[PDB]
């Protein structure tokens, strides 16, 4: 996350670390099961951690669960990111509690100038690197599909929206992968892609989840 601030310990609750072997990508606890991610994410061998905070400490509020299977959607493009969603099936029901929580799939889309919470452990800095080992939050509006198709001609589609700061400085960056974007308690959002990371006039593009609930729904359910 650039130009984000520490989140606390524990107060995102439903955010994931997926490791193999280190963090490389966040998610999302939709239920006890299961995590939704990007399906720009995928690999074998994924453990999702769960509770955490400091991702190279163990501070004692972690779940540290394998998946058993990963379902990218399919219609996923890897060259355009179109359709940037996948599902994770835990190998054990995580225990919720107060610091373990499941966030809940939008009924509707959100509207652009609706404010939402983006999160994750991704790089920091715009022009170099620097991992944070603990949770970083950003605040950010939803942004006019006019501005996010004028940043991106020919790229945008109806699965996605923008969503940050056309001045820069702020942005989500690699690292935040798969992570959630949460407006008005809803996950309406994925961190897929963007140019760079808090770039001018590059701000970052997300997977539009409302357009997926039915597919979420049905899928989760038949396996
Ligand atoms: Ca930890």
């Amino acid at each position: 996350i650039v130009g984000g601030y520490t989140c606390g310990a524990n107060t995102v609750p439903y955010q994931v670390s997926l490791n193999s072997g280190y963090h490389f990508c966040g998610g999302s606890l939709i239920n006890s099961q299961w995590v939704v991610s990007a399906a720009h994410c995928y690999k074998s061998g994924i453990q999702v951690r769960l509770g955490e905070d400091n991702i190279n400490v163990v501070e004692g509020n972690e779940q540290f669960i394998s998946a058993s299977k990963s379902i990218v959607h399919p219609s996923y493009n890897s060259n355009t990111l179109n359709n940037d969603i996948m599902l994770i099936k835990l190998k054990s029901a995580a225990s919720l509690n107060s610091r373990v929580a499941s966030i809940s799939l939008p009924t509707s889309c959100a509207s652009a100038g609706t404010q939402c919470l983006i999160s994750g452990w991704g790089n920091t800095k715009s022009s170099g690197t620097s991992y944070p080992d603990v949770l970083k939050c950003l605040k950010a509006p939803i942004l006019s599909d006019s501005s996010c198709k004028s940043a991106y001609p020919g790229q945008i589609t109806s699965n996605m929206f923008c969503a940050g700061y056309l001045e820069g400085g702020k942005d989500s960056c690699q690292g935040d992968s798969g992570g959630p974007v949460v407006c008005s308690g809803k996950l309406q959002g994925i961190v897929s892609w963007g140019s760079g990371c808090a770039q001018k006039n590059k701000p970052g593009v997300y997977t539009k989840v409302c357009n997926y609930v039915s597919w979420i729904k049905q899928t989760i359910a038949s396996n």
